[PDB]
């Protein structure tokens, strides 16, 4: 009778998928994310049940400086655990505790094949192919940051704000199909455009683009950091977490 954690989630390939199922066979999740919490999992003895974010968001600071989305559901009480693809910022370190990275983020950009954007700042440099992003996510919030920064190096944030500000979307899976059939570019998360890239039925993609990570967050204070954190760099350290990184981007395309 291990105690059963709460996990809070957002649907992201291949951090963390769902199998749909009928009949009252269970739905199961699985993924990167998933593996290492499953070696958590079965390193602390919890059990878990997982859920996604009621809004379907990362989350972001709003405008009465509430939290929304994956981050909020851990302010609120509501979770124990948040997991997904969830980008560690300092804004999001002010209301929740990550853990220690288990693998390194950068933003990357999805573009449709035949298109010519070689760079991020090639793509800030025209307005014709319109572009964007995730609303009430760590790039949303990052691009507006550096965008509105004066003192930003360079240019390319302060022309890509002035698109993003709001040619968003609500879901990353919207973004993508907007790449596939309309005329649009999405910047988002490299690991999750690089998986959509090398496995498009149709190859419509390519994608252009580590001084942030991906980790595990919980509630200010849980006494789970720190004892997760250790596990994280133990599979770090003994190959594992490459191990489970090439079961996700066994990079075949
Ligand atoms: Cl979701
Ligand atoms: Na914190």
């Amino acid at each position: 009778g291990g105690v059963v954690l709460r996990v809070v989630t957002v649907l992201e390939e291949p951090f963390v998928m769902v199998s749909e199922n009928v009949l009252g066979k269970p739905k199961k999740y699985q993924g990167f994310s998933i593996d290492v919490l499953d070696a958590l999992s079965n390193y602390l003895g919890f059990n878990y049940e997982i859920y996604v974010a009621p809004d379907h968001k990362y989350g972001s600071p709003q405008e009465d400086g509430t939290w929304n989305g994956l981050v909020g559901e851990l302010v609120f009480k509501r979770a124990d655990i948040g997991i997904s693809a969830l980008t560690i910022t300092p804004d999001r370190e002010n209301v929740v505790d990550f853990t220690t990275r288990y693998m390194d983020y950068s933003v990357g950009v999805l573009l449709r094949r035949g298109t010519s954007i070689q760079s991020l700042q090639d793509l800030s440099k025209q307005t014709d192919i319109p572009y964007g992003t995730v609303l009430d996510s760590a790039v949303y919030q990052h691009v507006r940051m550096k965008g509105l920064n004066p003192f930003e190096r360079d240019s390319m944030y302060s022309q890509m704000w002035r698109m993003i500000n709001r040619n968003n979307v609500l879901e990353s899976q919207a973004g993508i199909q907007k790449v596939k059939y309309g005329n649009y570019a999405f910047v988002w998360d490299a690991a999750v455009l690089e998986y959509v890239a090398i496995n498009d039925p149709d190859c419509s993609f390519y994608t252009v683009g580590a001084d942030r990570g991906y980790g595990i967050a919980l509630q200010h204070g849980s006494p789970y950091r720190d004892v997760f954190s250790q596990r994280i760099l133990e599979l770090q350290q003994s190959g594992d977490m490459d191990i489970l990184k090439h079961k996700w981007w066994p990079k075949n395309g």
